[PDB]
DNA sequence: TTAATTGCAAATCATTTGCAATTGC
DNA sequence: GCAATTGCAAATGATTTGCAATTAA
């Protein structure tokens, strides 16, 4: 039983250490959007072998190899998730900072349209919605 | 002698100083979303009687009184004078240029998304990243 | 075998701040 | 004068890195 992230690391050629074994596990099982501090605590939980730097290094390695997506919702720290199958954007509840994920290709179309109407091709974007519940 | 951002500061009731008049002058001149370091380089141009540690306190204070709006783009805080109309940003991954835009449809699809998710939309961030069309 | 990974300081990068000097109003 | 405001320079917090030992292939 290898985590979906672990499998991707193997197929990419990466050396599989004990600490990389767990950090992959952690981020394959994380439903939310943990920060480096939290990915550490969760990894350090499943085995006290890992250090902080290893987690910083490993999460940067993964993001560079398109395994994780980085996020800077604006908390002073960077947050990560396992690269999903299809692109989604993020709805953030300004009351609890819990996160809802949405799609809407209609916006995605309009974005490309807006980029084209300025001389540009769209290489990347970032859409955060902030809202209170009813 | 007087600047638009300096007059907004005299009306708000702040103690006007040589540097704070210069920074108010520099920020009135620019329209390129300059970050703190850049504002420093453009500030000393008018009067070098300013140090780096104050540019922060000024740029932060201005943001407090709502003179400035803050953008933590996808990488160093950049700033601009509080626009009269809301807009998003198209950032050039090819150069320093940054393009301002409004798409009422997007703003409206945003609202529909918050609504159908049982949210009152209280804010949003949008940034598009483009290369010149090849 | 042997090049990549780890762990731990020490070192950044951007921003904040403690405090002695020093303005403004 | 007096409360507010500058200026270093030393703290800051989240991130990176240099280096010697370890470890995966
Ligand atoms: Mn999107
Ligand atoms: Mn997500
Ligand atoms: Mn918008
Ligand atoms: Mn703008």
């Amino acid at each position: 039983m290898v985590s979906r992230i672990e499998q991707r690391c193997i197929d990419k050629g990466m050396k599989m250490t004990d600490q990389r074994r767990v950090i992959a596990q952690v981020l394959s099982d994380s439903a939310d959007h943990p920060d480096v501090e939290e990915v550490y605590r969760r990894a350090t939980a499943k085995d006290p072998r890992i250090s902080i730097a290893t987690v910083y290094r490993t999460v940067r390695l993964f993001e560079e190899e398109s395994i994780l997506e980085r996020h800077d919702f604006g908390d002073g720290r960077a947050r990560y998730e396992e690269a999903p199958s299809e692109h989604h954007d993020h709805l953030i509840d300004v009351n609890s900072a819990r996160v809802i994920e949405f799609t809407s290709p209609e916006i995605e179309a309009l974005q490309r349209e807006i980029a084209r109407k300025h001389g540009f091709r769209l290489v990347g974007h970032r859409l955060e919605l902030y809202g209170v519940p009813l």
